[PDB]
């Protein structure tokens, strides 16, 4: 992937934009 993506996608796993967090990318 990118790893800087995996936690991004991980952000996204949480819901990214609606995850509660900001994006790790």
């Amino acid at each position: 992937e990118e790893e800087a993506v995996r936690l991004y996608i991980q952000w996204l796993k949480d819901g990214g934009p609606s995850s509660g967090r900001p994006p790790p990318s």
